[PDB]
């Protein structure tokens, strides 16, 4: 019975097994060349930004907001949107949608530079030690007497956040749930692991390794720096301003500057108006002198949805494709690999070269974004007879870029299985056009294989 009220705990049927991700990746890629396209010499690098992007946009949405799901995530991933309401996951799964619902008709993405979509990524803070994350969702298809079930909640329910994990949304600590008098450096230190245990229990044993500083409260940063699982941090003051082409240090336990770009009081401008103006200013500089556009957000709304679309249309897939729009954790990991991994290429015989690269994250937890770009100078797509890879590579996309050759290499261990999970969801919901687009998007991340061919057949 569709029409009957139900109050449910939002749940998703699978979550990427983050706990199982391997820490160490050994990449071996064998490039076989055409007979009359023998090359004398190849050399390699990991470029400054993933996908050979020119500049970096980082986004962390604070306060574990309902709109992180209903507006930010929904707009990026081609999902149903409202102008004034807030869907939970269970609304989308049941098709119980608010009465003003619309959709943009596209996802919001860049490309990877080798012909695939890369949807915008971002981080949300988590109130993991707050029992309000356990709130139920009222689902009731066809009930129009009111829309109270779609009102803004004080924060995300766990199910919303679990689902977002399947799309590579990142996580960060923020406020911890202690009385205000107890928010001393030592007491905050002791509470980090308590929140961490809930994060791990709920998010398939993902370890959170970021703090987004709340309230300008430096006790949080002082405490976080004594908790070794936190590897990266952000704040508005007491931070380093990231210039991605200049930055030379270790950034382990470095507080990276972020800004909210508040509009001047009574000016009728919005935070997105101010961020838009800041981007335009920054883009006038040569890419090497540009700062990262590193934003915080609180509640997101229609204005933010339009802004995200503007980014897709101006600097993403539907514009110049010059931006890397990502979360700080993914960026941190990539910087780490760029600093510490050393790609090599060795000639095996006259027409065969072997590319090798070890990806090893830090000791605390795994890295969850083990994907890199490798550029090969002196090679073109047209020279290549075939490319083969080892088992550690699960996604592989390649092609020409400027006068050289680029490979996008994903080493997420369970990526094929994850892609198959989206295929199964589509198979259980074959009239949902969004479910089909998600299956296609994830299956397209896979390297050429028997499994990829099988999954492609299932989603024709």
């Amino acid at each position: 019975d569709n029409g009957k009220r139900r109050d449910v705990i939002c749940e998703t049927e699978f979550i990427y097994p983050f706990g199982n991700e391997t820490a160490d990746k050994e990449i071996e890629i064998t490039i076989h060349l055409k007979a009359d396209r023998q090359v004398g010499y190849l050399y390699t690098e990991i470029p400054t930004l993933k996908y050979n992007k020119d500049w970096l946009f980082l986004m962390t949405q604070d306060d574990c907001m309902h709109s992180a799901f209903s507006y930010t995530w929904a707009a990026i991933h081609g999902k149903p949107l409202s102008y004034i309401y807030y869907c939970d996951l269970a609304h989308l799964q049941n098709g119980d949608l608010p009465p003003d619902y619309y959709s943009l008709g596209k996802t919001l993405a860049t490309t990877n530079g080798t012909g695939q979509e890369v949807r915008f990524s971002f981080g949300t803070t988590v109130a993991a030690d707050d029992d309000l994350m356990n709130t139920q969702t009222w689902v009731q298809n066809g009930y129009t007497r009111d829309y109270f079930r779609f009102y803004k909640k004080t924060m995300l329910v766990w199910g919303n956040l679990q689902e977002m994990m399947n799309y590579g949304v990142s996580i960060a600590f923020h406020d911890l749930n202690l009385p205000d008098e107890d928010k001393t450096e030592d007491k905050l230190l002791a509470q980090f692991p308590v929140a961490q245990s809930m994060i791990r229990e709920k998010l398939n044993n993902r370890t959170c390794k970021m703090l987004a500083e709340p309230n300008g409260d430096k006790n949080y940063i002082k405490a976080a720096l004594r908790y070794d699982k936190i590897r990266t941090l952000c704040a508005q003051s007491g931070a380093t301003k990231l210039y991605p082409f200049q930055e030379n240090g270790d950034i382990e336990q470095v507080v990276i500057e972020r800004a909210f770009y508040d509009p001047p009081e009574g000016s009728g401008l919005t935070n997105p108006d101010m961020i838009k103006a800041a981007i335009l200013k920054e883009m006038e500089n040569p890419k090497e002198e540009r700062a990262a556009i590193s934003i915080g957000a609180h509640n997101t709304d229609t204005g933010w949805v339009n802004f995200l679309e503007w980014l897709n249309d101006t600097y993403g897939r539907d514009g110049d494709d010059s931006m890397w729009f990502t979360n700080q954790e993914e960026y941190y990991e990539y910087y780490y690999y760029r600093l510490h991994s050393k790609p090599e290429i060795k000639q095996v015989n006259t027409h065969t070269w072997k590319l090798t690269l070890n990806l090893n994250g830090e000791d605390s937890a795994p890295f969850y974004y083990p994907s890199v770009t490798v550029n090969i100078f002196g090679l073109k797509m047209g020279d290549i007879e075939s490319i083969k890879s080892n088992e550690d590579v699960t996604g592989l996309s390649y092609g020409d870029h400027k006068d050289f050759f680029m490979l996008n290499i994903d080493c997420r261990k369970y990526l094929a299985e994850h892609a198959e999970n989206f295929v199964k969801r589509y198979e259980a919901n074959p009239t949902d056009v969004s479910a089909k687009a998600d299956a296609n998007y994830f299956v397209n991340m896979l390297k050429d294989s028997d499994k990829k061919t099988e999954l492609k057949k299932r989603i024709e």
